[PDB]
């Protein structure tokens, strides 16, 4: 099926391959790009996996993936309709050319010297321009590990549809589901299962070694904040658990802590980061980053003079921060558009401040950028929220749950201060510059915290800077 050659190959069919799919065929409207994607799937974002697809009565909807946004308003997860594509086989020669998805397919080596790949089948594809866009593979933890293949087998990891798929009817089934992982993603899903559990009378525990949720990130106060909201849900969340091992003790798994609590449960869900998928860097010749994880690029995002990488595999060079790999749904939207207009001859750097956003559902949402770490100094500016401070009024206004959408790429062309919290900013500091900003519940703002970590000055009175969030 696969064609002999792509004049464009996109290896890897997610959210920053379908964004240089859509940024060559505007540029070149008559480009034939093929992407290979090991997955069975067709390009699709992940943002509602955890979010949007959890929040239904309707059974249907784990069939079709076509999930209710919290203004009630239909969305494909798909990026476009499976007929917008056309076929490998017809890509070479198709008047006005296309896209194509070879789904089920894995690149397994990359010869740079020769313009070449070979798949998993031993089929051979020559390129002329290719992109990496290959994304990650979650961690695992040590323990399970080490625990043998009983416990791996009761072990979610959770990325994909697949997962989606297999997790749901596991809620549906058991009677307790345990969350390692206290980042926003665990988060998300604790809350997620936490209301299913609800209407079924069963139990969903979320542990992690930090003190509270997104302890890594958030400041005490807002971690503990979130903690508690997550609590309210029904949920048991432990903090301050370092796992110690996992076993199987007479049909359910056993985890034990280091502080010496067990933790009977049903299946665990892993929630602790992100492998960058860099297997091809071996047979490539690519350098890869020790530090950071990831290919190594260049201003222009490129590994060599007709390779790109953009999305979660990508070391990129931050205007700001230095070397750094990031996984925001944003960045892999616009470093990916950005790839395709270089492989389309633009020649221009990577200099966006890309976004991240999380809900926990209709109620609860969070934004950030920069350089966000707990362990640095922040100044934090909090107020009762109004009645539209939420990410179901942020929807409803905007018409989309993608915030990266609705807050735009831009940043402000000025911002002059004008002259129970539920609502606030957190300042994280350098020598009194703002190096990064956290959000919460604050929607429709994100300009204005690019523009103030751009601008990189000193301000002597954050409480003054606060009155552009409107707090
Ligand atoms: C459940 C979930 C929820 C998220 N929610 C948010 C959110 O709310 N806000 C936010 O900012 N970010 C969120 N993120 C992160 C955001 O979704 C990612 O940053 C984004 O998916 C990255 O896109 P990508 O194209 O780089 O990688 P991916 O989407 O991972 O795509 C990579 C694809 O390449 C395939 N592949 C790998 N190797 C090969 C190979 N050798 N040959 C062929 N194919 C290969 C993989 O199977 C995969 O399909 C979330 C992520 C997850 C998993």
């Amino acid at each position: 099926k696969a064609p002999s050659h792509v004049p464009f190959l996109l290896i890897g069919g997610g959210t920053a391959a379908f964004a240089a799919a859509r940024s060559i065929r505007a540029r070149d409207p008559g480009a034939r790009v093929l992407i290979v994607s090991e997955d069975p799937e067709l390009p699709y974002m992940r943002p509602p996996l955890s979010k949007e697809l959890w929040f239904s009565d309707d059974p249907n909807v784990t069939k079709t993936l076509r999930f209710k946004q919290w203004n009630g308003k239909e969305r494909s997860i798909y990026f476009q309709p499976p007929s917008f594509y056309v076929s490998a086989q017809d890509l070479p020669h198709i008047e006005n050319g296309g896209v194509a998805v070879l789904t089920g397919k894995k690149v397994v080596q990359l010869d740079v010297r020769d313009n070449m790949v070979k798949l998993n089948d031993g089929s051979q594809i020559t390129y002329e321009k290719c992109l990496i866009a290959t994304g990650g593979t979650p961690r695992s933890l040590s323990a399970i590990d080490r625990a043998g293949a009983e416990v791996k087998s009761r072990t979610t990891l959770f990325r994909k549809i697949g997962d989606f798929r297999s997790l749901e009817k596991i809620s549906r089934e058991v009677k307790s589901i345990t969350i390692i992982g206290g980042g926003f993603l665990g988060s998300e899903l604790a809350c997620a299962l936490g209301r299913k559990a609800r209407a079924l009378g069963t139990e969903v525990i979320q542990l992690f070694p930090e003190k509270g949720n997104m302890g890594k990130i958030l400041p005490e106060y807002l971690s503990n904040w979130t903690m508690e909201k997550v609590r309210r849900e029904g949920v048991k969340v432990m903090p301050n658990a370092i796992v110690q091992s996992v076993g199987v003790s007479s049909g359910k798994l056993l985890i034990k802590l280091k502080d010496g609590r067990k933790v009977e449960t049903d299946h665990i869900v892993a929630a602790v980061g992100l492998e960058p998928n860099v297997e091809l860097a071996k047979t490539g010749g690519l350098e890869i980053d020790s530090d950071f994880g990831g290919f190594r690029v260049n201003a222009e995002l490129q590994a060599r003079s007709n390779i790109w990488v953009a999305g979660d595999a990508a070391c990129f060079y931050d205007i700001k921060l230095g070397r750094r790999r990031v996984e925001h749904h944003d960045h892999a939207v616009v470093s990916g558009r950005l790839a395709g207009e270089n492989m389309t001859g633009a020649a221009k750097p990577y200099w966006h401040q890309s976004m991240f956003w999380s809900d926990l559902g209709p109620d609860v949402g969070y934004e950030a950028i920069g350089l966000v770490d707990s362990s640095l100094p922040t100044v934090g500016v909090f107020a009762k929220a109004t009645a539209q401070d939420n990410p179901k009024s942020a929807t409803e206004q905007s018409g989309t749950g993608i915030r990266s959408e609705s807050e735009t790429e831009s940043e402000a062309s000025e911002i002059t201060i004008p002259p129970d919290y539920g609502k606030g900013v957190i300042f994280y500091l350098r020598d009194k510059v703002v190096v990064g900003i956290v959000l919460w519940n604050i929607f429709n703002r994100m300009p204005i915290a690019r523009k103030i970590i751009k601008d990189g000055e000193q301000h002597e009175d954050l409480n003054e800077v606060a009155k552009l969030f409107n707090i």
